[PDB]
């Protein structure tokens, strides 16, 4: 299933996201506190979007071909990018609200994030080889500014909170730092880049990163005392 | 010895380089073949430059302080970068000549290498924290292009040679791939970056990488039948 058997990872991704979503829905039933309810809506939406993306890729809706200037043809799962465009801002929104960061601060970070994702999409769609890597590079650079500001700006914002909140912040921050940094690598090593691995390994890698960065993150956030329970 | 005891590694580094150099000088006494003599000159120079660098660091000549924008002070062994500027191109020259790569091909790679090292130095010197990581990233990116071209371009160039040469090429190539890739990590984790380890462990790690990448590499190259023609 798929082009070279990567269907299994799409199915598992769909399953992981679907069940992560339902779990988050279930745990949010009791909640009436408006702030806590916002956290829930955000964190439910993240795996929902990802579920829809995974589901569509599994059936082949989010897949296209790109002929490069050097003749090589790349299978591009563009739905991934549609996923990223929406879920990563929500993720920043989630940790922002937890951090007590200002609307200005969150917006700024969402901007950089959008640049990151879109530049990535541009990199993936470009048929000129050097340009692919130039876009990928620009994107990776902007990811660094993003991660830096997450640490410095969101970190500053949370610093007046109690030890429990700051501790949850650091844990989520660390999930972002580690897993987000691997995304550009996955692209570099997979079929969109150097093609050191095929579609099968690339999809597996994205699936793990996706599950950790969304379901795992969501889990840590919703079970924290910081969101009031 | 040093800021926190790392003097021992500087001494050992100096010693390793010095004796690797002398070993290479000794083995080169017999050689008259002009090609083989070039390999010798290049490979002797590498540990000589590194010896000088280690020696100067040991006495404290290659050490400076950098106040960051956030107040933190970094002890920077800048001599390391002066070392890298000269030795890494010579290393590329060494494997290039063995590979039968054209002068244009070697030049191109030396260019990327110089970009790598200088961007690294810039990363290490910058007082603006974001910029540190952005430069580190750009450097690491260019290292990837370097290693890619080493594998693809030098690999192509050697492909018409006999199995013995190709085999020596792969071994040297593999030493570069493995050990060079650790350098940015050492920086990331050490006092110049996240500071998860201190000067003592950083210096030890640099020392091992340096000894393998220079003395070990040199040894493998000079004892090969490939250079003896
Ligand atoms: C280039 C040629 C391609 C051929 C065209 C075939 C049509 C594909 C359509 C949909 C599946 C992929 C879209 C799924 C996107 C991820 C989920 C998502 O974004 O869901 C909506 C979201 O809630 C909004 O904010
Ligand atoms: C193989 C292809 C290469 C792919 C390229 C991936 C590079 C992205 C990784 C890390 C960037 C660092 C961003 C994190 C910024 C650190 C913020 C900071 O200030 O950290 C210091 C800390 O305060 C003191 O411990
Ligand atoms: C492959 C190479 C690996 C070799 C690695 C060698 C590690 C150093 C060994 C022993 C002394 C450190 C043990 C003590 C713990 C460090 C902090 C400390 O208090 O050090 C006291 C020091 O001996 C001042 O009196
Ligand atoms: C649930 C999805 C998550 C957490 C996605 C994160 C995605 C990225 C951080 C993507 C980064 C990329 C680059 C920095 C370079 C170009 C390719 C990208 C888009 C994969
Ligand atoms: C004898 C010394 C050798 C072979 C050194 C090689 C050095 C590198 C490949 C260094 C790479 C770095 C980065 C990719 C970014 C951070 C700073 C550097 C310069 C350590």
């Amino acid at each position: 299933l798929g082009v070279e058997g990567e269907g299994i990872w799409l199915a598992l991704g769909t399953i992981g996201m679907l069940l992560g979503m339902l779990y988050f829905i279930a745990d949010g039933l009791d909640v009436q506190d408006p702030r806590q309810k916002e956290f829930y809506v955000i964190t439910i939406l993240i795996p929902a979007i990802a579920a829809a993306s995974y589901l569509s890729m599994f059936f082949g809706f989010g897949l296209t071909e790109v002929s490069l200037a050097n003749g090589r043809v790349v299978d591009v799962y563009w739905a991934r990018y549609a996923d990223f465009l929406f879920t990563t801002p929500l993720l920043l929104l989630d940790i922002g609200l937890l951090a007590g960061a200002s609307q200005r601060d969150i917006g700024a970070l969402v901007g950089i994030d959008a640049f990151m994702i879109v530049t990535g999409l541009v990199a993936t769609l470009t048929k000129v080889v050097v340009a692919r890597y130039a876009f990928w590079t620009i994107s990776t650079i902007s990811m660094v500014f993003l991660l830096y500001y997450l640490v410095a700006v969101f970190g500053e914002a949370v610093s007046d909170a109690d030890e429990d909140t700051r501790s949850t912040f650091n844990a989520l921050r660390n999930i972002i730092l580690v897993t987000w940094a691997i995304y550009p690598v996955a692209w570099l090593v997979g079929t969109e880049g150097l093609a050191l691995t095929g579609l099968y390994g690339e999809t597996l890698l994205f699936m793990v990163l996706d599950l950790v960065a969304k379901v795992g993150f969501g889990f840590i956030l919703l079970r924290s005392r910081a969101i009031m329970g």
